[PDB]
Protein backbone atom coordinates (compact mmCIF):
# COMPACT_ATOMS: atom_id res chain seq x y z
CA UNK A 1 0.00 0.00 0.00
CA UNK A 2 2.67 2.86 1.10
CA UNK A 3 5.87 3.22 -0.62
CA UNK A 4 8.90 2.14 1.36
CA UNK A 5 12.31 4.05 2.86
CA UNK A 6 15.16 1.65 2.66
CA UNK A 7 17.00 1.29 5.75
CA UNK A 8 21.07 1.18 6.39
CA UNK A 9 20.35 -2.90 6.78
CA UNK A 10 18.71 -2.51 3.39
CA UNK A 11 15.27 -3.43 5.02
CA UNK A 12 11.97 -1.73 3.71
CA UNK A 13 10.32 0.54 6.60
CA UNK A 14 6.82 1.12 5.40
CA UNK A 15 6.57 5.14 4.50
CA UNK A 16 3.31 5.31 6.25
CA UNK A 17 3.01 3.83 9.90
CA UNK A 18 0.10 3.79 12.95
CA UNK A 19 0.82 5.65 15.96
CA UNK A 20 -0.60 4.28 19.07
CA UNK A 21 0.52 6.57 21.74
CA UNK A 22 -2.77 7.48 23.78
CA UNK A 23 -4.79 4.65 21.77
CA UNK A 24 -7.31 3.55 24.44
CA UNK A 25 -8.25 -0.67 25.36
CA UNK A 26 -10.93 -1.62 23.33
CA UNK A 27 -10.61 0.88 21.16
CA UNK A 28 -6.31 0.18 19.78
CA UNK A 29 -7.25 -3.49 18.97
CA UNK A 30 -10.05 -2.33 16.21
CA UNK A 31 -7.89 0.26 15.22
CA UNK A 32 -5.14 -2.13 14.17
CA UNK A 33 -7.03 -4.34 12.53
CA UNK A 34 -8.48 -1.26 10.47
CA UNK A 35 -5.31 0.30 9.94
CA UNK A 36 -3.96 -3.32 8.50
CA UNK A 37 -7.07 -3.92 5.93
CA UNK A 38 -6.58 -0.25 5.00
CA UNK A 39 -2.78 -1.84 3.83
CA UNK A 40 -0.80 -0.33 7.07
CA UNK A 41 2.02 -2.46 7.55
CA UNK A 42 4.43 -0.46 9.98
CA UNK A 43 2.52 -0.24 13.62
CA UNK A 44 4.47 2.12 16.36
CA UNK A 45 4.40 0.98 19.62
CA UNK A 46 5.91 1.60 22.82
CA UNK A 47 6.47 -0.40 26.30
CA UNK A 48 5.10 2.77 27.97
CA UNK A 49 2.17 3.29 26.24
CA UNK A 50 0.63 -0.02 28.47
CA UNK A 51 -1.21 -0.91 25.31
CA UNK A 52 0.86 -3.48 23.83
CA UNK A 53 -0.82 -6.70 24.61
CA UNK A 54 -3.85 -5.22 23.02
CA UNK A 55 -1.87 -4.78 19.94
CA UNK A 56 -0.01 -7.97 19.66
CA UNK A 57 -4.55 -9.31 20.08
CA UNK A 58 -4.77 -7.51 16.87
CA UNK A 59 -1.36 -8.64 14.86
CA UNK A 60 -2.23 -12.21 15.71
CA UNK A 61 -5.60 -11.74 14.46
CA UNK A 62 -4.93 -10.90 11.29
CA UNK A 63 -2.28 -13.20 10.73
CA UNK A 64 -4.06 -15.99 11.66
CA UNK A 65 -7.12 -15.48 9.43
CA UNK A 66 -4.55 -14.34 6.78
CA UNK A 67 -4.59 -11.06 6.04
CA UNK A 68 -1.19 -10.38 6.32
CA UNK A 69 1.73 -12.14 6.97
CA UNK A 70 4.34 -11.27 9.82
CA UNK A 71 7.26 -10.63 7.04
CA UNK A 72 5.01 -8.05 5.68
CA UNK A 73 4.77 -6.42 9.05
CA UNK A 74 7.08 -3.69 10.50
CA UNK A 75 6.71 -3.62 14.04
CA UNK A 76 8.71 -0.81 16.06
CA UNK A 77 8.74 -0.86 20.07
CA UNK A 78 10.83 1.32 22.52
CA UNK A 79 13.12 0.90 25.77
CA UNK A 80 11.67 3.11 28.19
CA UNK A 81 14.15 5.56 30.22
CA UNK A 82 13.81 3.67 33.65
CA UNK A 83 14.99 0.69 32.04
CA UNK A 84 19.14 1.01 31.17
CA UNK A 85 20.36 -0.63 33.21
CA UNK A 86 21.31 -3.79 31.35
CA UNK A 87 19.08 -6.57 32.97
CA UNK A 88 16.29 -4.13 33.22
CA UNK A 89 17.01 -3.43 29.32
CA UNK A 90 16.19 -7.25 28.71
CA UNK A 91 13.35 -8.18 30.71
CA UNK A 92 11.75 -4.69 29.42
CA UNK A 93 12.11 -5.81 26.21
CA UNK A 94 10.95 -9.41 27.62
CA UNK A 95 7.82 -7.93 28.60
CA UNK A 96 7.04 -5.68 25.19
CA UNK A 97 7.93 -8.55 23.05
CA UNK A 98 5.69 -10.98 25.14
CA UNK A 99 2.98 -8.38 25.19
CA UNK A 100 2.86 -8.07 21.04
CA UNK A 101 2.92 -11.57 20.96
CA UNK A 102 5.70 -11.55 18.41
CA UNK A 103 8.91 -13.86 17.75
CA UNK A 104 10.63 -10.47 16.92
CA UNK A 105 10.90 -6.80 16.73
CA UNK A 106 11.71 -4.77 13.19
CA UNK A 107 12.95 -1.78 15.15
CA UNK A 108 13.38 -1.31 18.84
CA UNK A 109 13.86 2.33 20.06
CA UNK A 110 15.72 4.50 22.40
CA UNK A 111 12.26 6.32 23.86
CA UNK A 112 14.17 9.24 24.90
CA UNK A 113 18.42 9.91 25.95
CA UNK A 114 17.96 10.62 29.48
CA UNK A 115 18.20 8.31 31.87
CA UNK A 116 15.44 7.66 35.01
CA UNK A 117 15.76 6.20 38.15
CA UNK A 118 16.05 2.47 37.29
CA UNK A 119 12.94 0.81 38.35
CA UNK A 120 8.99 0.05 37.31
CA UNK A 121 8.27 3.59 38.83
CA UNK A 122 8.01 4.61 34.95
CA UNK A 123 7.75 8.59 35.75
CA UNK A 124 9.92 9.32 38.62
CA UNK A 125 10.14 12.68 40.00
CA UNK A 126 10.01 15.04 42.98
CA UNK A 127 7.03 16.95 44.87
CA UNK A 128 7.54 19.79 41.62
CA UNK A 129 7.18 17.20 38.90
CA UNK A 130 11.02 17.17 37.67
CA UNK A 131 12.55 14.11 36.47
CA UNK A 132 14.62 12.11 38.88
CA UNK A 133 17.86 10.99 37.09
CA UNK A 134 18.82 7.26 36.99
CA UNK A 135 22.87 6.34 36.62
CA UNK A 136 22.46 4.39 33.06
CA UNK A 137 22.96 5.96 30.33
CA UNK A 138 21.38 5.17 26.85
CA UNK A 139 25.05 4.36 25.98
CA UNK A 140 24.61 1.47 28.61
CA UNK A 141 21.44 0.83 27.55
CA UNK A 142 22.88 0.28 24.05
CA UNK A 143 24.71 -2.35 24.34
CA UNK A 144 22.11 -4.39 26.08
CA UNK A 145 20.11 -3.75 23.16
CA UNK A 146 22.85 -4.90 20.78
CA UNK A 147 22.26 -8.45 21.94
CA UNK A 148 18.69 -8.43 21.10
CA UNK A 149 19.87 -7.72 17.52
CA UNK A 150 22.72 -10.58 18.01
CA UNK A 151 20.13 -13.04 18.64
CA UNK A 152 17.61 -12.27 16.09
CA UNK A 153 14.77 -11.02 18.35
CA UNK A 154 15.45 -7.62 16.92
CA UNK A 155 16.57 -6.89 13.33
CA UNK A 156 17.41 -3.55 13.81
CA UNK A 157 17.75 -0.28 16.41
CA UNK A 158 17.42 3.29 16.46
CA UNK A 159 16.72 6.40 18.73
CA UNK A 160 14.28 8.82 19.85
CA UNK A 161 14.41 12.56 20.64
CA UNK A 162 18.15 12.52 20.10
CA UNK A 163 19.36 15.82 18.73
CA UNK A 164 22.68 15.31 16.61
CA UNK A 165 24.45 15.97 19.68
CA UNK A 166 23.39 12.42 20.93
CA UNK A 167 23.47 10.25 17.46
CA UNK A 168 27.46 11.93 17.43
CA UNK A 169 27.95 10.39 20.99
CA UNK A 170 26.03 7.40 20.03
CA UNK A 171 27.69 6.77 16.68
CA UNK A 172 31.74 8.31 17.91
CA UNK A 173 31.46 5.32 20.73
CA UNK A 174 34.21 3.07 20.25
CA UNK A 175 33.07 -0.68 20.31
CA UNK A 176 29.75 0.05 18.55
CA UNK A 177 28.16 -3.01 17.01
CA UNK A 178 25.09 -1.61 15.79
CA UNK A 179 24.13 1.72 13.86
CA UNK A 180 20.76 3.13 14.47
CA UNK A 181 18.71 2.98 11.65
CA UNK A 182 16.05 6.06 12.31
CA UNK A 183 15.55 8.95 14.72
CA UNK A 184 11.60 9.14 15.56
CA UNK A 185 11.58 13.17 16.36
CA UNK A 186 8.06 15.19 16.24
CA UNK A 187 7.94 16.45 13.08
CA UNK A 188 5.47 18.82 11.43
CA UNK A 189 5.46 22.35 9.34
CA UNK A 190 5.74 24.22 13.11
CA UNK A 191 8.90 22.44 13.43
CA UNK A 192 10.40 20.76 10.30
CA UNK A 193 13.81 19.79 11.64
CA UNK A 194 15.67 20.82 8.39
CA UNK A 195 19.01 20.28 10.20
CA UNK A 196 18.32 17.34 12.55
CA UNK A 197 16.76 15.50 8.80
CA UNK A 198 19.99 16.67 7.17
CA UNK A 199 22.25 15.57 9.58
CA UNK A 200 20.82 12.34 9.98
CA UNK A 201 20.54 11.74 6.53
CA UNK A 202 24.07 11.96 5.84
CA UNK A 203 25.28 9.51 7.99
CA UNK A 204 22.83 7.22 6.63
CA UNK A 205 19.87 7.62 9.33
CA UNK A 206 15.81 7.45 8.21
CA UNK A 207 13.42 10.16 10.21
CA UNK A 208 10.39 9.30 11.62
CA UNK A 209 8.05 12.12 12.20
CA UNK A 210 5.81 11.50 14.91
CA UNK A 211 2.73 14.10 16.31
CA UNK A 212 2.39 14.89 12.88
CA UNK A 213 -0.78 16.65 13.21
CA UNK A 214 0.31 18.52 16.10
CA UNK A 215 -1.27 15.75 18.53
CA UNK A 216 -4.60 17.80 18.47
CA UNK A 217 -5.90 15.88 21.83
CA UNK A 218 -2.96 16.21 23.84
CA UNK A 219 -4.36 17.27 27.25
CA UNK A 220 -2.03 19.84 27.97
CA UNK A 221 -3.09 21.87 24.78
CA UNK A 222 -3.70 25.21 25.76
CA UNK A 223 -5.84 27.21 23.09
CA UNK A 224 -3.44 29.97 22.04
CA UNK A 225 -1.04 26.84 21.06
CA UNK A 226 -1.10 26.66 17.19
CA UNK A 227 -3.43 24.31 15.48
CA UNK A 228 -2.15 22.92 12.24
CA UNK A 229 -5.11 20.86 11.27
CA UNK A 230 -6.77 24.70 11.72
CA UNK A 231 -4.28 26.25 10.26
CA UNK A 232 -5.85 28.46 7.12
CA UNK A 233 -2.66 28.55 4.73
CA UNK A 234 -2.59 24.15 5.67
CA UNK A 235 -6.04 24.07 4.32
CA UNK A 236 -5.66 26.37 1.46
CA UNK A 237 -3.26 23.39 0.23
CA UNK A 238 -5.57 20.46 1.49
CA UNK A 239 -8.21 22.56 -1.08
CA UNK A 240 -6.27 22.55 -4.10
CA UNK A 241 -5.65 19.14 -3.86
CA UNK A 242 -9.23 18.17 -2.65
CA UNK A 243 -7.34 16.57 0.49
CA UNK A 244 -8.05 16.83 3.89
CA UNK A 245 -5.48 18.98 5.98
CA UNK A 246 -4.26 15.69 7.71
CA UNK A 247 -3.63 14.59 4.23
CA UNK A 248 -1.64 17.16 3.14
CA UNK A 249 0.48 17.01 6.17
CA UNK A 250 1.17 13.69 6.19
CA UNK A 251 1.95 13.90 2.19
CA UNK A 252 4.42 16.59 3.60
CA UNK A 253 6.95 13.88 5.16
CA UNK A 254 6.37 11.73 2.25
CA UNK A 255 8.15 13.97 -0.45
CA UNK A 256 11.10 14.81 2.30
CA UNK A 257 11.24 11.09 2.13
CA UNK A 258 10.76 10.90 5.93
CA UNK A 259 8.72 7.87 7.56
CA UNK A 260 5.42 9.40 9.31
CA UNK A 261 3.26 7.73 12.26
CA UNK A 262 0.05 9.62 12.83
CA UNK A 263 -2.07 8.12 15.49
CA UNK A 264 -5.58 7.35 14.86
CA UNK A 265 -8.57 4.84 16.90
CA UNK A 266 -11.38 6.34 14.19
CA UNK A 267 -11.61 4.18 11.55
CA UNK A 268 -12.37 6.89 8.68
CA UNK A 269 -9.48 8.73 10.00
CA UNK A 270 -7.07 5.99 9.84
CA UNK A 271 -7.76 5.08 6.43
CA UNK A 272 -7.88 8.68 5.42
CA UNK A 273 -4.19 9.16 6.87
CA UNK A 274 -3.00 6.33 3.92
CA UNK A 275 -4.75 7.93 1.49
CA UNK A 276 -1.61 9.57 0.38
CA UNK A 277 -0.26 8.12 -2.69
CA UNK A 278 -2.32 9.95 -5.21
CA UNK A 279 -1.68 13.35 -5.35
CA UNK A 280 1.36 15.25 -4.93
CA UNK A 281 2.76 18.94 -3.65
CA UNK A 282 3.98 21.06 -5.41
CA UNK A 283 7.67 22.48 -5.04
CA UNK A 284 6.22 25.79 -4.37
CA UNK A 285 3.94 24.21 -2.07
CA UNK A 286 6.35 21.99 -0.29
CA UNK A 287 8.28 25.82 -0.12
CA UNK A 288 5.15 27.60 1.24
CA UNK A 289 4.77 25.05 4.38
CA UNK A 290 8.15 24.51 4.59
CA UNK A 291 8.27 28.22 5.44
CA UNK A 292 5.44 27.47 8.79
CA UNK A 293 8.67 26.86 10.72
CA UNK A 294 8.33 27.91 14.49
CA UNK A 295 10.12 25.56 16.16
CA UNK A 296 7.25 24.78 18.14
CA UNK A 297 7.51 21.76 20.01
CA UNK A 298 4.15 20.08 20.85
CA UNK A 299 5.19 17.06 22.52
CA UNK A 300 7.68 18.80 25.40
CA UNK A 301 6.58 16.92 28.54
CA UNK A 302 9.72 18.15 29.79
CA UNK A 303 11.09 18.57 33.79
CA UNK A 304 14.27 16.78 32.44
CA UNK A 305 16.21 19.65 31.66
CA UNK A 306 18.09 19.30 34.56
CA UNK A 307 19.45 15.83 33.28
CA UNK A 308 22.49 15.38 31.41
CA UNK A 309 21.56 14.27 27.83
CA UNK A 310 18.77 16.81 27.29
CA UNK A 311 18.01 16.54 23.68
CA UNK A 312 16.03 20.12 23.52
CA UNK A 313 18.59 22.64 24.13
CA UNK A 314 20.07 22.14 20.62
CA UNK A 315 19.74 24.13 18.02
CA UNK A 316 19.95 20.26 15.90
N1 LIG B 1 8.90 8.65 20.30
C1 LIG B 1 8.23 9.59 20.97
O1 LIG B 1 8.69 10.18 21.93
C2 LIG B 1 6.84 9.93 20.55
C3 LIG B 1 6.19 11.04 21.05
C4 LIG B 1 4.89 11.31 20.61
C5 LIG B 1 4.30 10.45 19.69
N2 LIG B 1 4.96 9.36 19.22
C6 LIG B 1 4.35 8.44 18.23
O2 LIG B 1 3.82 9.18 17.12
C7 LIG B 1 2.42 8.92 16.98
C8 LIG B 1 1.67 10.12 16.36
O3 LIG B 1 1.77 11.30 17.15
P1 LIG B 1 0.62 11.76 18.20
O4 LIG B 1 -0.21 10.55 18.56
O5 LIG B 1 1.30 12.52 19.31
O6 LIG B 1 -0.38 12.86 17.50
P2 LIG B 1 -0.83 13.02 15.97
O7 LIG B 1 -0.72 11.70 15.25
O8 LIG B 1 -0.19 14.27 15.41
O9 LIG B 1 -2.41 13.32 16.19
C9 LIG B 1 -3.22 12.37 16.90
C10 LIG B 1 -4.57 13.04 17.12
O10 LIG B 1 -5.09 13.45 15.86
C11 LIG B 1 -6.38 12.88 15.61
N3 LIG B 1 -6.45 12.55 14.17
C12 LIG B 1 -5.85 11.52 13.55
N4 LIG B 1 -6.14 11.59 12.23
C13 LIG B 1 -6.92 12.68 12.04
C14 LIG B 1 -7.54 13.25 10.93
N5 LIG B 1 -7.39 12.72 9.71
N6 LIG B 1 -8.29 14.36 11.09
C15 LIG B 1 -8.45 14.91 12.30
N7 LIG B 1 -7.88 14.39 13.38
C16 LIG B 1 -7.12 13.26 13.28
C17 LIG B 1 -6.47 11.70 16.55
O11 LIG B 1 -7.83 11.49 16.96
P3 LIG B 1 -8.44 10.03 17.15
O12 LIG B 1 -7.33 9.18 17.69
O13 LIG B 1 -9.51 10.24 18.19
O14 LIG B 1 -8.94 9.58 15.80
C18 LIG B 1 -5.62 12.13 17.72
O15 LIG B 1 -6.39 12.92 18.64
C19 LIG B 1 2.01 8.52 18.39
O16 LIG B 1 0.77 7.81 18.51
C20 LIG B 1 3.18 7.66 18.82
O17 LIG B 1 3.07 6.33 18.26
C21 LIG B 1 6.20 9.11 19.62
O1 LIG C 1 6.11 8.80 23.02
C1 LIG C 1 4.91 9.17 23.03
O2 LIG C 1 4.11 8.66 22.21
C2 LIG C 1 4.45 10.26 23.94
O3 LIG C 1 5.12 10.44 25.13
C3 LIG C 1 4.84 9.69 26.25
C4 LIG C 1 3.75 8.84 26.33
C5 LIG C 1 3.52 8.11 27.48
CL1 LIG C 1 2.15 7.07 27.57
C6 LIG C 1 4.38 8.24 28.56
C7 LIG C 1 5.48 9.08 28.48
C8 LIG C 1 5.68 9.81 27.32
C9 LIG C 1 6.85 10.71 27.16
O4 LIG C 1 7.02 11.68 27.87
N1 LIG C 1 7.75 10.35 26.10
C10 LIG C 1 8.95 11.04 25.77
C11 LIG C 1 9.30 12.44 26.19
C12 LIG C 1 8.92 13.47 25.34
BR1 LIG C 1 7.92 13.01 23.77
C13 LIG C 1 9.20 14.80 25.59
C14 LIG C 1 9.91 15.12 26.72
BR2 LIG C 1 10.36 16.96 27.12
C15 LIG C 1 10.32 14.13 27.59
C16 LIG C 1 10.03 12.80 27.33
BR3 LIG C 1 10.68 11.58 28.67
Amino acid sequence: MATFVELSTKAKMPIVGLGTWKSPLGKVKEAVKVAIDAGYRHIDCAYVYQNEHEVGEAIQEKIQEKAVKREDLFIVSKLWPTFFERPLVRKAFEKTLKDLKLSYLDVYLIHWPQGFKSGDDLFPRDDKGNAIGGKATFLDAWEAMEELVDEGLVKALGVSNFSHFQIEKLLNKPGLKYKPVTNQVECHPYLTQEKLIQYCHSKGITVTAYSPLGSPDRPWAKPEDPSLLEDPKIKEIAAKHKKTAAQVLIRFHIQRNVIVIPKSVTPARIVENIQVFDFKLSDEEMATILSFNRNWRACNLLQSSHLEDYPFNAEY
